């Protein structure tokens, strides 16, 4: 009798970033994963 | 019997971000996964 | 007997983004997988 | 008795996005997976 | 009978950022993965 009121079984995310560019400027309030 | 209120069973994301690109300038409050 | 209010049984979701571009300028507020 | 009153079994989506161009600029509130 | 209220049983997110440019600056107030 799992009887849960709020449930997630699973999450899953996979996130690549590659930055070749240069010279690149930027404000970024937050960045989980970011790439400047 | 699971009698669960709100239930997610699975989720699943992936992002590919590749940036050939230079001298270009951003402003981003949030990125989760974000490339400048 | 399940008896789930509500569910998500699954989500699938895979983005690909690639910029070749330089000198491009963007505002965006929050980007998940945003690429500037 | 699986007795769920609001379900999604499934979802899938697969996003490709390419910029060659260059000199582009853009205002954006979000983008899930935007590329500039 | 796990009975619990709020539960999330499982979460799995791999990140991977890697940055060839140079001479790029950036304000973030936070990273949790970030590369300038």
């Amino acid at each position: 009798r799992h009887d849960s009121g709020y449930e997630v079984h699973h999450q899953k995310l996979v996130f690549f970033a590659e930055d070749v560019g240069s010279n690149k400027g930027a404000i970024i309030g937050l960045m989980v994963g970011g790439v400047v």
